[PDB]
């Protein structure tokens, strides 16, 4: 891919996010704490799951950006609506205004409904996200591959502006605790 020159600057929202998630200074990493984070509750934080949003917001153009996934087992990332729902529980899903992959139980998936297998050869550490707001396109790459392609969302219906989207996951295990940080340009 030579998407790299569409390259975004992307920073975390910290009043979207989960009451549970730390935000670094530099508002580019988060992961989990292991209690409340002792902030007050709003009507845009994430209830149910470990979810943030960047703070940007899309309506046209080609944007790319980085993100390093070293170490967990567990994340969803990629874009969502500006209008999707904060509380309760839902799906990932286009029809719910989310164009998402993950990583669960050693198989990686993209959020179609129902979800698509992906099939990765080489686990990677840091994932490329590429949205066309004009060609209604959503692309994810290895970057540990060489770039190789992931998954493409096509004919992808936005419906409104676009932010950038993250969920940490759960650490029941133990072994997710590491952070999602955004990789410098
Ligand atoms: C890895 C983990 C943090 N993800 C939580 C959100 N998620 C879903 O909503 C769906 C699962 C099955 C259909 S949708 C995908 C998995």
């Amino acid at each position: 891919h030579h998407h790299h020159h569409h390259m975004v600057h992307i920073t975390l929202d910290r009043n979207t996010a989960n009451s549970w998630l730390i935000i670094s200074k530099d508002r580019r990493q988060v992961r989990m704490g292991d209690t409340h984070q002792n902030v007050s509750d709003n009507k845009e934080r994430f209830s149910n799951y470990p979810m943030v949003l960047g703070a940007q917001r899309f309506s046209s153009g080609k944007m790319y950006w980085e993100v390093d996934v070293t170490q967990k087992e567990a994340w969803d990332l990629g874009v969502c609506r500006d209008s999707v729902q904060r509380k309760g529980q839902f799906s990932l899903s286009p029809e719910n205004g989310f164009w998402t992959i993950w990583l669960w139980q050693d198989s990686y998936e993209a959020g179609t409904s129902p979800q698509t297998t992906l099939h990765i050869q080489v686990p990677p550490c840091q994932i490329g996200i590429f949205v066309d707001y004009e060609a209604g396109v959503v692309s994810f790459y290895n970057i540990t591959d060489h770039g190789s392609l992931i998954y493409t969302f096509s004919e992808c219906v936005f419906a409104g502006p676009l932010r950038p989207f993250f969920n940490v996951g759960f650490n029941y295990s133990g072994g997710n605790a590491a952070p999602l940080k955004l990789c410098p340009l």
